[PDB]
C-alpha cells in the first residue's frame, strides 16, 4: 500500500526486509516489488560459499564492497582506524542504513 521511500523514513518495519534464510548474517537483503533481489554484504566481509565472513585481507572484500552498486569502496591502510575499507557514502543524506551500505 506504498512505494520505495528510504530517505528519512524512521517508521515501523513495514518496508523492512522478511527474515531470510538465504541471505547470510551481516548483510542487507533488498526484494524489490518487481521480484528482483539484492543482496548487498557488509564492509570487511569475505564471500566465502555464498556466506559472508570477516577477512583478515579485505580487498574490498566484494568486488564493490558490498556497497550499493552506486556507492564507492574505497581502500586505504592509514585510514584503519576507521576500518580497512572506507565506503563512498552517497549524496546528502543524513540517514545511514545497512551500517552505512546505503545512504538516504
Amino acid at each position: 500500500m506504498n512505494m520505495d521511500s528510504m530517505d528519512l523514513l524512521g517508521i515501523d518495519p513495514k518496508h523492512v526486509c522478511i527474515n531470510t534464510r538465504d541471505i547470510p548474517a551481516n548483510a542487507g537483503c533488498f526484494r524489490y516489488d518487481n521480484g528482483n533481489e539484492e543482496w548487498r554484504c557488509l564492509l570487511g566481509y569475505k564471500k566465502n560459499n555464498n556466506t559472508c565472513i570477516e577477512d583478515s585481507n579485505p580487498t574490498c572484500g566484494n568486488n564493490n564492497g558490498g556497497c550499493d552498486p552506486t556507492a564507492g569502496c574505497q581502500t586505504a591502510e592509514n585510514r584503519e582506524n576507521s576500518k580497512k575499507i572506507i565506503c563512498t557514502c552517497k549524496e546528502p543524506t543524513p540517514n545511514a542504513y545497512y551500517d552505512g551500505v546505503f545512504c538516504g
